[PDB]
């Protein structure tokens, strides 16, 4: 019998009412299929990366559970929820303030997020300044305040434990639905932050090549289009950061590939 390999970060995937209506065409099957195919293509990127440029490969992601929120969350006055009909803090805007939305999703999904490596929200809202997603950055440290593997942080206001093993992806930008190849890269980038990578800096040519050299890698701070070969790959900078996080945290919460 082969030795067990805890090499898979299991995900709770949530599609809010906005995603369900505008991406899933108001259908469970259409919503599910989009998310399953997207996670699998993102998994091909992770699972195939040799994090240490040798044998530290086969580390990826798998959906553990899909939660579909078919309707907006009914809220009482002064109450907020990441799945409510209105955007917060400004109801006049198409989208929430992205940082407040991530905080709100982490607060509301807490009980479910405590049981998975990562929780990821899929929404359909046009965040300001070309923002397509947000995630808490991971690290090898036990008290990382985010990323892979749930760690309880108590909320005195909520009187409960909250977890920062979260991220979100929007498939809406500049009033339109983004291409699927763009959506795959956003989730890759967000999970990249969760797995411990920071943005690729301009100061290290190796991690930020010119367009004639295959373009930028996935963790570049200006969102890659997917048009260039490097777009769907992690730079050597991301590989070193992620390798250190995985090495420390796979034994904590990664599981066998299902
Ligand atoms: C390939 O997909 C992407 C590549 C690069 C990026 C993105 C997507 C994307 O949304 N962004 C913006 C961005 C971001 C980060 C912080 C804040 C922020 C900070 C403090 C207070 N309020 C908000 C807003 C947006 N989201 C992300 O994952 N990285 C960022 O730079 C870069
Ligand atoms: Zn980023």
């Amino acid at each position: 019998d082969p030795d067990p390999m805890k090499n898979t970060c299991k995900l709770l995937v949530v599609a809010d009412h906005r995603f369900y209506r505008y991406m899933g065409r108001g259908e469970e099957s259409t919503t599910t299929n989009y998310l399953i195919e997207l996670i699998d293509r993102v998994d091909d990127i992770y699972r195939n990366t040799a994090w240490d440029n040798a044998g530290f490969k086969g580390y990826g992601i798998q959906i553990e559970q899909i939660r579909i929120l078919k309707s907006p969350q009914e809220v009482k006055p002064g109450e907020k929820h990441y799945n409510m009909a209105k955007s917060y803090p400004n109801e006049e805007k198409d989208a929430w303030d992205v940082k407040m939305l991530l905080e709100q999703f982490s607060f509301d999904i807490a009980e479910e997020a405590s049981k998975v490596c990562l929780a990821h929200l899929f929404t359909y809202q046009d965040f300001d300044m070309g923002t397509l997603g947000l995630a808490y950055g991971g690290s090898p440290r036990a008290n990382s305040h985010g990323g892979v593997c749930p760690k309880a942080y108590y909320s005195p206001v909520g009187k409960k434990n909250i977890y920062l093993n979260s991220g979100l992806t929007s498939t809406k930008n500049y009033g339109k639905t983004i291409l699927t190849k763009e959506a795959d890269l956003v989730t890759t980038h967000e999970l990249g932050h969760n797995f411990g990578a920071e943005h690729d800096p301009d100061g290290l040519a190796e991690c930020a090549p010119n367009e004639d050299q295959g373009g930028k890698y996935v963790m570049y701070p200006i969102a890659v289009s997917g048009d260039h070969e490097n777009n769907k790959m992690f730079s050597q900078c991301s590989k070193q950061s992620i390798y250190k996080t995985i090495e420390s945290k796979a034994q904590e919460c990664f599981q066998e590939r299902s």
